[PDB]
């Protein structure tokens, strides 16, 4: 198996919107769907789980930084699936 | 082994048009990012990749079923993942917002 799809349930695709605080439920939310959707605990991340979460955090922040300058979002959005249990969400900058 | 994430370039995500004709370039044009990102022979397709191509004629399919019901879609995202590269493309049917507002709702 070298071929991965998936169609992602409404629910599972999250809009990300950088301009909101570092501290903000917004981003508790992401976060929150992320280790929900490894079934990771996050007192305790493998080392799988930690590379998931560091990437989903240099993601923010070249999102913030792209919209910083009035440039375009370079990589507006953000992939998980679960390689175990099939389950896909992204995380999408709109525009 | 267990958990994947990639950050997605913007010219790896495809917009996705539902309310194109079945039979569209569009569509066409779809299908083909798709060939090209398995690196799949249109002419010989292997099991996985034709799982991944009836997978997306679906995901289409229910696209347009869903999009006669209602202004949203039960599954609006499609990901595409090439295990062995890491390559990852998103195709995504997003509505297009255009107009005019007088700053009311």
């Amino acid at each position: 198996m070298r071929n991965f799809s998936s169609r992602v349930d409404l629910q599972s695709i999250v809009l990300v919107d950088e301009s909101q605080s570092i501290t903000s439920d917004h981003f508790r939310a992401c976060w929150n769907a992320l280790i929900i959707a490894m079934e990771a605990n996050p007192s305790e991340l493998s080392s799988g789980e930690e590379a998931v979460m560091a990437d989903f955090s240099e993601w923010i922040a070249d999102l913030k930084a792209d919209a910083d300058k009035a440039s375009y979002v370079r990589k507006p959005a953000f992939v998980y699936v679960n390689l175990n249990t099939g389950f896909t969400c992204v995380f999408v900058r709109l525009l």
